[PDB]
């Protein structure tokens, strides 16, 4: 816990990232933006300059539990095509085998 | 649990999206997805056609838990601004009053 302006800052609480940096003055734009553990029933967002605050509006359930992988993709089978070609993507649990339905991924000449 | 191809389909895993529809067919490129409940000791990534298919390549290392917030930004102060004005993004935990370190985000004219 440590003293910023007049309130209390902490190291529990922190955004990774806004998906937009900026955006119309107008307001009332939506964005998201990534965090690490909050409290949805226990948490805002603040917008603020040293004598100016606004709050941004959202509700629980505009708070998102998800997963991100990253990963490498696998280089198609055939490197020498011409034509764009799109292909399923998929998981699959290594224990059972088991699949989710696919999603389309397009591969893209070189 | 439904048949698909020579594999088994559940409704379980899910992959919400791909950052990036498209890229090269030469592959090791970097993306990453959103999906729901995965375990990441036994998780994979699958890239395929009837007749081919590849593997991504990541670590569990590379699974990450996060949170998303969407949200409406607040409108700025001042309405006639002329010039960018960036300010501060900050998250706030209501019952304590404790804050995150912000990150900016600049609010542009009309």
């Amino acid at each position: 816990l440590v003293p910023r302006g007049s309130h209390m800052n902490t190291s529990e609480l922190r955004i990774c990232r806004i998906n937009k940096e900026s955006g119309p003055c107008t307001g009332g734009e939506e964005l998201s933006l990534l965090c690490d553990k909050v409290q949805k029933e226990d948490i805002s967002v603040v917008f603020s300059t040293a004598s100016w605050e606004g709050r941004a509006d959202f509700s629980q359930a505009d708070v998102h539990r998800q997963i991100a992988i990253v990963f490498k993709t696998p280089p198609y089978e055939d490197l020498e095509i011409s034509e764009p070609v799109t292909v399923n993507v998929f998981l699959q649990r290594l224990t059972d085998g088991v699949c989710s339905e696919p999603l389309p991924f397009t591969y893209l000449p070189r």
